[PDB]
């Protein structure tokens, strides 16, 4: 599309993000649903799209990863940097006040966000992670909990 | 995805839309850009996705089409119902305060919105329209102007 050049600049410009229109999450999620209906005739997943999305956000450090989530309005990420610098995986990342708080489901629903975390983390630390959501607000928990490996 | 059932209910529930998190448009547009990078190995367009998106919004009348655009935060649509009931196409629809007001481009940029209008209009009047954006805020105009045919 013709608008795509302008989008990569926009995500680097915090003033554009702050001054831009804000769209309710449901419509955001409708977009994905509609495409996946015209992706199927071919196959990717939402985790994988999140991985590419987080690559593209390319945060500089964990603090910028936290700020980008607040900008996006995806909630408050808890990440222990001190543990990340020093200790070995698994790491654990919590997400408070995430999108789709109104959804009730047996299994965790934030696959897209898990991928985002995976791709942002490789952009910061320059090696590949896999991120798996093991608890979710969807199950009546207070926070989403994501285990981070490799 | 597992979240997709909940999305169709959400877009029918105005309280969910009102209470949900609001995401800056740039991130919304990044999502599309990232998918289209994993759609290409196959081919649709953004107009066509908008057509399907507007089908899915399925507004009841033109007034609900205006309210849905305000809910979504895609701006103030001007549509003359009196002309639409009586007279023959072309119709003209204006959009004030649309998304991507910060983008500057020679050709109009709201292809996705043009499709949305096309699909919402067939959901209201039960026959097919084609909608073409002929002026855009991207060109320094005050409003986006869309011509509606068939
Ligand atoms: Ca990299
Ligand atoms: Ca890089
Ligand atoms: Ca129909
Ligand atoms: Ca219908
Ligand atoms: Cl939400
Ligand atoms: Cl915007
Ligand atoms: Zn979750
Ligand atoms: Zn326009």
């Amino acid at each position: 599309e013709k608008i795509f050049p302008d989008i990569l600049e926009a995500i680097r410009n915090e003033e554009i993000i702050k001054e831009s229109k804000k769209i309710p999450m449901p419509y955001f999620g409708l977009f994905a649903l509609v495409i996946f209906d015209k992706v199927k005739g071919s196959e990717t997943s939402l985790y994988e799209i999140g991985e590419e999305f987080g690559k593209m956000l390319s945060p500089k450090n964990i603090e910028e990863l936290k700020k980008i989530f607040k900008l996006m309005n995806f909630g408050d990420l808890e990440i222990d940097e001190n543990k990340i610098l020093l200790k070995n995986p698994p790491y654990k990342i919590k997400l408070s006040n995430p999108p789709y708080q109104w959804v009730s489901k047996e299994e965790p629903i934030h696959d897209f966000i898990a991928g985002i975390l995976a791709g942002c983390l490789e952009e910061i630390f320059y090696y590949y992670f896999v991120v798996n959501e093991v608890e979710c607000v969807s199950q009546g928990k207070d926070k989403c909990v994501f285990e981070v490996k490799e």
